[PDB]
Order: C-alpha cells, then sequence, then structure tokens
C-alpha cells in the first residue's frame, strides 16, 4: 500500500526486534531485500521514528556470522571498505589477503576516497598502517596501490607498451632472479587499455601468459598481489568467483572474506561472479554457499546470490 517507505520499514524493523528473542525473518525480508542506499535512509528513519540507533539495536539483537553480514549490508560503501582494511591490520596478525582483494580491485578514484576517509576515522594514514604491518616488494605494491595514482586514462602508449612488455620478460631472464621491481611498476602505474595490450605484447614476445609468469617467476603475497591486480584488470568478476571459491572449498570456511566478497559485490555484479563460478568450477555459487554455511546467516548469504544457477 505504498512503494519503499523507510518509516515503514522502520516499523518492521523494530517490532521484529521487540519482545522475547528476535524475528530474524522479518528482518531479512526488509534488509536483504533493499539496496545499501535504502538501508541508509532506513537507519534515518528509524531514530527519528524510534529515537534508538538501528545498528546498535542490530548488534545487541544478533550474534555471529549473521550479525556480520546484516551489519555489513548496513554499512555504507566507502566506510566499509575503509573497516574492513582496518579490521584486516589491527592485532597481532594481518590478513594480507583482504588488502589485496580490496587494493586490487577498487579504481584509484576510490582509493582516493577509501584514503581520506581511513585518516578521518582513525587518525593514521592507510599508508602508514601497511607499511607498519607489510614488508618489502608486497608492502611496495599496496602502498603504491593505495596511493591511488594509477594513470585513469585510457591512453595507449605503443613505445612504452612494447617497452614494458619487454621488461617484463626480461625481467625472468635475468640470472641472479627476477627482477620483482618491474612487475611492480608495469602492474601498479599503467591504466587498464595500456596494461591488457602490454600483456597481449608480453604473450607474443614470451609464448606465455603473463599470469602463468607470474605464478612461476614470484610468490607469496607479492605474487598473491600481482595476480590480483591482472585477473581484475582481465575479468574482475572472475576474480571474486575464485575469492569466493577458496573461501569455501576444503575443511571450514573463510567467513570474513565469504561475508565481505557476497556483501560488497551484491550490487555490482553478482549475477557475472555466479556466470564465472560456474564455469570455473562447474557448480553455482548457490550450491557451494548452500552446503558450506547454515541458519539464518546461509539464509541471507543465498538471498545476496541472488538465486540458483
Ligand atoms: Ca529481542
Ligand atoms: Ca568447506
Amino acid at each position: 500500500a505504498s512503494g519503499f517507505n523507510a518509516a515503514e520499514d522502520a516499523q518492521t524493523l523494530r517490532k521484529a526486534m521487540k519482545g522475547l528473542g528476535t524475528d530474524e525473518d522479518a528482518i531479512i525480508n526488509v534488509l536483504a531485500y533493499r539496496s545499501t542506499a535504502q538501508r541508509q535512509e532506513i537507519r534515518t528513519a528509524y531514530k527519528t521514528t524510534i529515537g534508538r540507533d538501528l545498528m546498535d539495536d542490530l548488534k545487541s539483537e544478533l550474534s555471529g556470522n549473521f550479525e556480520q553480514v546484516i551489519l555489513g549490508m548496513m554499512t555504507p560503501t566507502v566506510l566499509y571498505d575503509v573497516q574492513e582494511l582496518r579490521k584486516a591490520m589491527k592485532g597481532a596478525g594481518t590478513d594480507e589477503g583482504c588488502l589485496i582483494e580490496i587494493l586490487a580491485s577498487r579504481t584509484p578514484e576510490e582509493i582516493r576516497r577509501i584514503n581520506q576517509t581511513y585518516q578521518l576515522q582513525y587518525g593514521r594514514s592507510l599508508e602508514d598502517d601497511i607499511r607498519s604491518d607489510t614488508s618489502f616488494m608486497f608492502q611496495r605494491v599496496l602502498v603504491s596501490l593505495s596511493a591511488g595514482g594509477r594513470d585513469e586514462s585510457n591512453y595507449l602508449d605503443d613505445a612504452l607498451m612494447r617497452q614494458d612488455a619487454q621488461d617484463l620478460y626480461e625481467a625472468g631472464e635475468k640470472k641472479w632472479g627476477t627482477d620483482e621491481v618491474k612487475f611492480l611498476t608495469v602492474l601498479c602505474s599503467r591504466n587498464r587499455n595500456h596494461l591488457l595490450h602490454v600483456f597481449d605484447e608480453y604473450k607474443r614476445i614470451a609464448q606465455k601468459d603473463i599470469e602463468q609468469s607470474i605464478k612461476s617467476e614470484t610468490s607469496g603475497s607479492f605474487e598473491d598481489a600481482l595476480l590480483a591486480i591482472v585477473k581484475c584488470m582481465r575479468n574482475k568478476s572472475a576474480y571474486f568467483a575464485e575469492r569466493l571459491y577458496k573461501s569455501m572449498k576444503g575443511l571450514g570456511t573463510d567467513d570474513d572474506t565469504l561475508i565481505r566478497v557476497m556483501v560488497s559485490r551484491a550490487e555490482i555484479d553478482m549475477l557475472d561472479i555466479r556466470a564465472n563460478f560456474k564455469r570455473l568450477y562447474g557448480k553455482s555459487l548457490y550450491s557451494f554457499i548452500k552446503g558450506d554455511t547454515s541458519g539464518d546467516y546461509r539464509k541471507v548469504l543465498l538471498i545476496l546470490c541472488g538465486g540458483d544457477d
């Protein structure tokens, strides 16, 4: 008896959190079927209408993975990335995979926004934290990416493109070892169109794909970062399909990654992620999530997925 009404959604959620226990299905039936933008209007309407803070109430009413997914869904796009990078770096351990996932997949523009926001939210620069929590070549790649200075044009410099391919090839022909800085320079600095052309040229002169050379010539998180960049440049949806596969295959589940990817990409390219997932693994993302998770947690996850393939 109306279209999208933030106030009405606010009432549904409040009712769901009232009384003994919590009607999580009511919560899902609303939030999982609203856009990130709409969820922000709901937060505003809830505080206006109820005089309480929606995020605080959700946190006090929910727990575990279900809580993590719902709160993630409720967080504005930029702030979610910022809070995920911070979480990746707090504590003794560092979630380098998360750092790579975010820094290799977001545009230089989105990264610049994440930068300023990181600074305002915590008081330190994203770069400083990266420098403190990572080292050597991997640190350098992240420092470059985090600054968001990658060429944003679509300009193709023929001469430079040919030289880049050569430098990359020669980098894997050095006696002492792989001239890793070359990979960093080319893969972190050039614009997409230029890089994609460089990959073709590389293939021509080396008779091998850049990805296979990266896998045999480099290792560790540095290797992962380069691969992430290449994959995100060529077929970003496939990169996330793989990310999701790795988080669910074999004993257990990397819930942090599973949740972040499903939440962050739900409104961006989930359909294409699903297509690539089935192509790569023969199974549908839906079937994988369904058999690797459970509870209301699984329910919201399957909905973010969108349906079986
Ligand atoms: Ca309750
Ligand atoms: Ca598993």
